C-alpha cells in the first residue's frame, strides 16, 4: 500500500522536480482542511453541534453564535510593495557534458 | 494499492516537471477542503447539526446564529504593487552535450 | 489499483510537465470542495441538519441562520497593479546535441 | 476485492451449506497442484529445466532422469473391505416448528 | 481485500456448515501443492534444475537422478477392514420450537 | 487486508461450523506443500538446484542421486481393523425452545 509519493517509487533512473502551493495576501476565516488524510479502519465523528436552545423573553437584544468556529471581527491584509513568495524545484540529471 | 503519485511509479528512465497551486489575493469564509483524502474500510460522521430550537416572545430583537462555521464580520484583502506568487518547477535529464 | 497518478507509471522512457491550478483575486463564502479522494468499503455522513425548531411570538425582530456554514458579512478583495501568479512547468529529455 | 469466500459475503439471512473433495485409493506420481492461488502486481518463475548436458563415450550402458520431480519405481495402492471417506455438510436454520 | 472467508463476512443471520477435504489410501510420491496461497507485490523464483552436466567413459554402467525431487523406491499403502475417515460439519441455527 | 478467516468477519448473529482434512493410511515421500501462505512485498527463492557434475571413467557402476529431497528406500503403510479419524463440527446458536 503505497499512498503518498513524490518522487520515484519502484523506479530507476529518474529526475523529478516537484513544486508545492503559494500564499500572498490571503485572509481565511473559519476554515477547515485536510491534505493527504489516510483513514484505515477507522471510525470518527468530527465537528457536531448538538443540542442548542435559545430562549428569550422581554429583553431588548440577544446576539448569540454557536458553532465550530465563531469569528466576529475583522480578518484584514494590506500589501504595498511586495515582491516574491514562491515554491521553485529545479532538477538535472543523467548529463554528458563531453 | 498505489494511490497518490507525483513522479515515476514502476517506471524507467523518467524526466517528471509537476507545480502546485498557487493563491494571490484569495478572502475565503467559512470554507472545507479535502485534497488528498483516502479512506479504507473507514466509517465517518462530519459536520452535523442536529436538535436546534429557538424561542421568543415580547423581545425586541433576536439574533442567532448555528452552524458548524459562522463568519459575521470583514474578511477583506488590499494589494497594491505586489509582484511575483507562483510555483515553478523545471526538469532535465539525458542530455548529451558533445 | 493505481489510482492518481502525474508523470510514468508502468512506463519508460517518458518527459511529463504538468502544471496545476491558479488563483488570483478570488472570493469565496461558504464553498465545500474535494479535489482527489478515494473511499473503498468506507460508510461515511457528511453534512446533514436535522430537528431545527424556530418560534416565535408578540416579537419585533427574529432573525435566526442554521446551516453547515453561516457567513453573515463582506467577504471583499481589492487589487492594484498585481503581476503575477501562476504555475509553470518545463520538462527536457533524451537530448543529443552533438 | 472480495475474492475466495464460501459462505454468506455481504447477505442477510442466509443458510449456507458446502462440502470438499474426496479420495479414496488414490496413488499420485509428481503432480503438481494449485487451489486457490492469488498473485497481485507479483513476478515468479516456477519450475524451469535449463541447461543441460549429457555425453556418452564407449560406454555400456547410461540412465540419467533430470526434471522438477522424477520417480522411478512402485506407487501401489492396496484396499479390500475399506468404507468411508467422505465429506458431508448439513445446515439448517430459519425453522419455526409451532 | 478480504481473501479466504470460510462463514460470514459483512453479513448478518447466518448459519453456515463447511466441510474438507478426506484422504483415505492414498500414496504420493514427489508432489507438489499450493492451498489458499496469496502473493502482494512479492518476487520469487521457485523449483528450478540449471547447469546440469553428465559424463561417461568406458564405464559398464551410470544411473543418475538430479531433480527437486528424486523418489527412487517403493511407495506403498495396504488396508483391510478400515472403517471412517471423513470431514462432517453440522449447522443449526435459528430454531423456535414452541 | 483480512486474508484467512474461518468464522465471522465484520458480521453479526452467526453459527458456523468448519471441518478439516484427514488422513487415515497415507505415504507421501519427497512431497512439499503450502497451505494458508501470504507474501507481501517479498522476494523469495526456494528449490534451487545448480551446477551439478558427474564424470565416470573405467568405473563398473556409479549411481548418484541429487535433489531438494531424496528418497531411496520404502515407506509403506499397513492397516487391519483400524476404525475412525475423521474431524467433526457442529454449531448450534439462537434456539428458543419454549
Amino acid at each position: 500500500m503505497d499512498v503518498f509519493m513524490k518522487g520515484l517509487s519502484k523506479a530507476k533512473e529518474g529526475v523529478v522536480a516537484a513544486a508545492e502551493k503559494t500564499k500572498q495576501g490571503v485572509a481565511e476565516a473559519a476554515g477547515k482542511t485536510k491534505e493527504g488524510v489516510l483513514y484505515v479502519g477507522s471510525k470518527t465523528k468530527e465537528g457536531v453541534v448538538h443540542g442548542v436552545a435559545t430562549v428569550a423573553e422581554k429583553t431588548k437584544e440577544q446576539v448569540t453564535n454557536v458553532g465550530g468556529a465563531v469569528v466576529t471581527g475583522v480578518t484584514a491584509v494590506a500589501q504595498k510593495t511586495v515582491e516574491g513568495a514562491g515554491s521553485i524545484a529545479a532538477a538535472t540529471g543523467f548529463v554528458k557534458k563531453d
